[PDB]
């Protein structure tokens, strides 16, 4: 569908309340990660890079708001973000790992966060 369209809808998709509603949610998150990787691989270039950085910042803020609430969807989104996708991102990952260690399923989410931080 994105290839047929080839605009602003791929950036308009990048989603807190959209991801707020498990396994099919993980499939949709993997589809969103594949679409984001396809959009990233393929002053307009500087504005597109700034929009990609703003999308990453908004995704990090949405992940922080979902971790503040909601756990398994955040873990599936973390797995998809480790699949597809840095100093502020590293600080957000450290804060998420500290919140995961402050919390079972939280242990599996912390193991996935440690495996993502190892990359």
């Amino acid at each position: 569908v994105e290839l047929v369209h080839q605009l602003l809808c791929y950036d308009r998709v990048f989603i807190i309340y959209t991801v707020a509603s498990n396994e099919a949610s993980r499939y949709g998150r993997f589809l969103c990660c594949m679409l984001e990787t396809v959009t990233r691989w393929h002053q307009l270039d500087y504005e597109n890079f700034r929009h990609v950085v703003h999308k990453w910042h908004y995704k990090l803020t949405k992940a922080s708001v979902h971790c503040l609430e909601y756990t398994h969807i955040r873990n599936i989104l973390i797995v998809l973000t480790k699949i597809l996708p840095v100093l502020n991102l590293g600080q957000a990952l450290e804060r998420r790992v500290h919140k995961i260690c402050q919390e079972p399923d939280l242990y599996a989410l912390a193991m996935g966060y440690s495996g993502q931080l190892k990359s």
